[PDB]
């Protein structure tokens, strides 16, 4: 167009307009102070309002690209603050922001947020709701400056929705608290699953990238064809290799683009994309993301005449490798939406080392005719695992399934530190509550979401503090192969007891007036310290002690009956 930002403008509308500047900008100027950014965009929103009554005003020609590195090289803290960010601006456009993107910090060294009152959230939520709302959209979006801002837009909306119903309420803390966890918990999730995604497609390469995009848009849009699902994975794949560079301008063109002809091609897709496709324009490409799986057409015939009994598997196989397991993956998922997508990797890539064996062998026909009877364990080991797992959660509850689990992983590798343990066990029990209370359709994919992010920072730490062989070798495996090794862990038979430490035992009154997550997690890092003093403790034994900590802990509310509580155990 001939002003690109009076487009952006009248197509986003002002407030949103507002709200994604303040994010860009805080994106790339993460140490500003929030009343120079908001300086900023009121600079920028008032230049846009020019170009928007005429297009053919002084500036309004320029890229946006242009403009937004023009007014990030006029901060006059860029030499100071940020350095090697100010010799970007001597640059010309193309060469400027791609040296604005490699100065963007992942990790900055910025202190904890820290939840305010609930009447002191509520009152300045009253006072001025929407700096409380920018705010929020400032700390975020600097401290993680490849979120895509739309998404944080999404959020931001979802706060308001909290803070207008519950400070309206008769009791403001038990309804807002509960929101503020859930929306914490999504964002930080949010990022984190974006930064693992990022960091597989630079590793794994683009072809693992693809398999899954095919089994996992092969489960949401079963109705589609073959021709269809591969042209949406390769737009896909070229949205997020472009949004995991940082280019925010790229990443929400590409996804407009891909919104704009899922839209236009729902008969030829999917069915449950009503919805979304009447959402503004800005929602468009979220709300397609997480939209729900349609129903397969139930007219489907089994797979073992395209890709078993047929002459041609290998002929048909030998023109197009890829083609084909991606036919094979394509079939397979939309067929089980209930597997999760690592499952269905699992058995392409069996299918895959089937085929290259036996379209070279004597008789191949004969050697890949019992290639789905290798599927049949493979299936069966994770929902196995659902079962029992989800058993032993329906007969405890979540924190005694947590006290469960620490007790199981503590023998298996002692040699992880005591609040990992105690951390990842916590969060594997959430994954428990929430997707065990979901049915067996969704169970398997619900367990793979929680389960990789919490599986990736458990190893986000032991990479920068190792301690465990066992643990850092199945986290440099495969990706379809690091939860099926975290369930083969076994028991350390040859791990020496840890010394016997009086102070580690030894409890104080403290911990009776503390809140109930910290009166468990005290109660929990004890527990790990039990199994590593005694790991050939049988399961009757650290009952009957745990038993006695809950009556002991009642009753002296000091230290004349912690001492025979240890001598006791020790016993
Ligand atoms: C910007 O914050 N300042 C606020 C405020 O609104 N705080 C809210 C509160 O308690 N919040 C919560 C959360 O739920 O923990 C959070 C946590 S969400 C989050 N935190 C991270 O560290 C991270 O990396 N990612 N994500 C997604 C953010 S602000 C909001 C405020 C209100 S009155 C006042 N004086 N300050
Ligand atoms: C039409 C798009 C085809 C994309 C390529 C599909 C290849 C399927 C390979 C199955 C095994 C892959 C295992 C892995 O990459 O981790
Ligand atoms: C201002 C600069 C960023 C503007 C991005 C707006 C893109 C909105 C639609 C993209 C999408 O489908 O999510
Ligand atoms: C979330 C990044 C892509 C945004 C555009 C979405 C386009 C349709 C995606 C369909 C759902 C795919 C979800 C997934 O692959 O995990
Ligand atoms: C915790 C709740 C039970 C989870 C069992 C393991 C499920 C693993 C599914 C993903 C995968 O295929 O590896
Ligand atoms: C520390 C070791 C943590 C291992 C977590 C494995 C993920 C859950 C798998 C289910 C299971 O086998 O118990």
């Amino acid at each position: 167009h001939k002003s690109e930002v009076a487009h952006r403008f009248k197509d986003l509308g002002e407030e949103n307009f507002k709200a994604l500047v303040l994010i860009a900008f805080a994106q790339y100027l993460q140490q500003c102070p929030f009343e120079d950014h908001v300086k900023l965009v009121n600079e920028v929103t008032e230049f846009a309002k020019t170009c928007v009554a005429d297009e053919s005003a002084e500036n309004c020609d320029k890229s946006l690209h242009t403009l937004f590195g023009d007014k990030l090289c006029t901060v006059a803290t860029l030499r100071e603050t940020y350095g090697e960010m100010a010799d970007c601006c001597a640059k010309q456009e193309p060469e400027r922001n791609e040296c604005f993107l490699q100065h963007k910090d992942d990790n900055p060294n910025l202190p904890r947020l820290v939840r305010p009152e609930v009447d002191v959230m509520c009152t300045a939520f009253h006072d001025n709701e929407e700096t409380f709302l920018k705010k929020y959209l400032y700390e975020i979006a600097r401290r993680h400056p490849y979120f895509y801002a739309p998404e944080l837009l999404f959020f931001a909306k979802r706060y308001k929705a909290a803070f207008t119903e519950c400070c309206q309420a008769a009791d403001k803390a038990a309804c807002l608290l509960p929101k503020l966890d859930e929306l914490r918990d999504e964002g930080k999730a949010s990022s984190a699953k974006q930064r693992l995604k990022c960091a597989s497609l630079q590793k794994f390469g683009e072809r693992a990238f693809k398999a899954w995009a095919v089994a996992r848009l092969s489960q949401r849009f079963p109705k589609a064809e073959f021709a269809e699902v591969s042209k949406l994975v390769t737009d896909l794949t070229k949205v997020h290799t472009e949004c995991c560079h940082g280019d925010l301008l790229e990443c929400a063109d590409d996804r407009a683009d891909l919104a704009k002809y899922i839209c236009e091609n729902q008969d030829s897709i999917s069915s449950k994309l009503k919805e979304c496709c009447e959402k503004p324009l800005l929602e468009k490409s979220h709300c397609i993301a997480e939209v729900e799986n349609d129903e397969m057409p139930a007219d489907l015939p089994s797979l073992a005449a395209d890709f078993v009994e047929s002459k041609d598997v290998c002929k048909n196989y030998a023109e197009a490798k890829d083609v084909f397991l991606g036919m094979f993956l394509y079939e397979y998922a939309r067929r089980h939406p209930d597997y999760s997508v690592v499952l269905l990797l699992r058995l392409a890539k069996t299918y895959e080392t089937t085929l290259e064996k036996c379209c070279a062998a004597a008789d191949p026909h004969e050697c890949y005719a019992k290639v789905f009877d290798e599927f049949k364990p493979l299936v069966e080991e994770p929902q196995n695992l659902i079962k029992q797992n989800c058993e032993l959660f329906e007969q405890l509850g979540e924190y005694k399934f947590q006290n469960a689990l620490l007790v199981r992983y503590t023998k298996k590798v002692p040699q992880v530190s005591t609040p990992t343990l105690v951390e990842v066990s916590r969060n594997l029990g959430k994954v428990g509550s929430k997707c065990c209370k979901h049915p067996e359709a969704k169970r398997m994919p619900c367990a793979e979401d929680y389960l990789s992010v919490v599986l990736n920072q458990l190893c986000v730490l032991h990479e920068k503090t190792p301690v465990s062989d066992r643990v850092t070798k199945c986290c440099t495996e495969s990706l379809v192969n690091r939860r099926p090794c975290f369930s083969a862990l076994e028991v350390d038979e040859t791990y020496v007891p840890k010394e016997f430490n009086a102070e580690t035992f030894t409890f104080h009154a403290d911990i009776c007036t503390l809140s109930e997550k910290e009166r468990q997690i005290k109660k929990q890092t004890a527990l790990v310290e039990l199994v590593k003093h005694k790991p050939k403790a049988t399961k009757e034994q650290l009952k009957a002690v745990m038993d006695d900590f809950a009556a002991f802990v009642e009753k002296c509310c000091f230290a004349e009956e912690g001492k025979k509580l240890v001598a006791a155990s020790q016993a």
